[PDB]
């Protein structure tokens, strides 16, 4: 794999799995100071979800880094690599994100249900996906839970927008500014998945593990710095509970 092997172990990708691991955590103390100084009922609901996105993907990228949760995947003659700390992270942080968007629009808790129901069917489709010992076990999965990220991308794009429309210009636009950020850069995650080493392995695990990195990075600190600079978060919010 493109990378540098640094902890010594057969892992070029550990270089940038080490970057993405400082990324994410500068991000999140970054988010975690600037929250120290907010008072505002709704804008401290923001900071809350916000930083736990770069937060706990801080904690899987330092899994992923030393090596935890890594094993191989039989594929024919093949051994794929699968760090499982991908999935967990994407597994919570999506729907952190997602309610990030949610709390903006001031959607209904059945809704958000919808929306983060479909989102985890998306990781965990793709996590048996990546567990999967065939090549037609492994398009398929993904085939499922792209159609799910489309179901997501669609129900932000439509019914969410249409609903953070009506809370005026500083909500619309910070809502519309990143759902823009979204619907690019989640579809990137299939993109990326299907040319990679888990389906037509194109793509090798260095140069994969660098785009998702930075991928990553820039949807969990990138969204948040976008999200937490706005005046849209001292809006009045509505939690699902
Ligand atoms: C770290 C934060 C984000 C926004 C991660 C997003 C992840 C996805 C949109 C993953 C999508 C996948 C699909 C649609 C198909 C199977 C392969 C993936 C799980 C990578
Ligand atoms: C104004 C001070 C900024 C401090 C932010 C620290 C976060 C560093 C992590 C890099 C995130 C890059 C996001 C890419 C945006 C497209
Ligand atoms: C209170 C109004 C919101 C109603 C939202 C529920 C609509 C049902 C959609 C179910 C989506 C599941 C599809 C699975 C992915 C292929
Ligand atoms: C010789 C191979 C054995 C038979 C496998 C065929 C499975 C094909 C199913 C494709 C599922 C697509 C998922 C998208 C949701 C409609
Ligand atoms: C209103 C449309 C909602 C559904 C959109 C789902 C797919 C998003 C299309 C964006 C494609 C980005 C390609 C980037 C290639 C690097
Ligand atoms: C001998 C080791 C060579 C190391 C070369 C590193 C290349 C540059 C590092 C930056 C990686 C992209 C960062 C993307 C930020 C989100
Ligand atoms: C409204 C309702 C969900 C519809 C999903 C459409 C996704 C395909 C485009
Ligand atoms: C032999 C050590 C290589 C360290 C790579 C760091 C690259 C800068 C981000
Ligand atoms: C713990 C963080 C690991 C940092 C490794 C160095 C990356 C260039
Ligand atoms: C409050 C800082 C972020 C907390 C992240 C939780 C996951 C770390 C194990
Ligand atoms: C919750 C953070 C996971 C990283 C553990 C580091 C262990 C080093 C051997
Ligand atoms: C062969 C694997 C089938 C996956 C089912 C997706 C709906
Ligand atoms: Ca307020
Ligand atoms: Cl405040
Ligand atoms: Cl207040
Ligand atoms: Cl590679
Ligand atoms: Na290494």
């Amino acid at each position: 794999q493109a990378g540098y092997d640094l902890l010594g172990d057969g892992r070029p990708e550990t270089l940038w799995l080490g970057i993405g691991t400082l990324l994410m955590l500068i991000g999140t103390f970054y988010f975690l100071v600037r929250g120290w100084g907010v008072t505002d009922k709704d804008a401290r609901e923001y900071y809350a979800v916000t930083i736990l996105v770069p937060g706990i993907a801080s904690a899987a990228y330092l899994s992923m880094f030393f090596g935890i949760g890594l094993t191989e995947v039989t594929v024919g003659g093949e051994m794929l690599d699968i760090y499982y700390a991908r999935y967990a992270d994407w597994l919570f942080t999506t729907p952190l994100l997602l309610l990030d968007l949610a709390l903006l629009a001031k959607v209904d808790r059945v809704t958000i249900g919808t929306l983060v129901g479909v989102d985890a069917l998306m990781i965990v489709t793709g996590l048996i996906g990546a567990l999967s010992h065939t090549a037609i076990a492994r398009y398929s999965w993904w085939l499922f839970s792209t159609i799910c990220m489309i179901v997501v991308l669609y129900f932000l794009a439509t019914s969410l927008r249409s609903a953070a429309k009506e809370r005026g210009p500083e909500v619309a636009s910070t809502f519309n500014t990143l759902t823009a950020l979204v619907l690019v850069l989640w579809t990137a995650y299939p993109i990326l998945w299907i040319i990679g080493t888990e389906g037509a392995g194109v793509v090798g695990l260095g140069i994969e593990t660098l785009l998702f990195m930075v991928l990553d990075v820039t949807a969990k600190v990138g969204f948040g710095f976008i999200l937490l600079r706005s005046r849209a978060i001292l809006g009045d919010t509505e939690a699902p509970e």
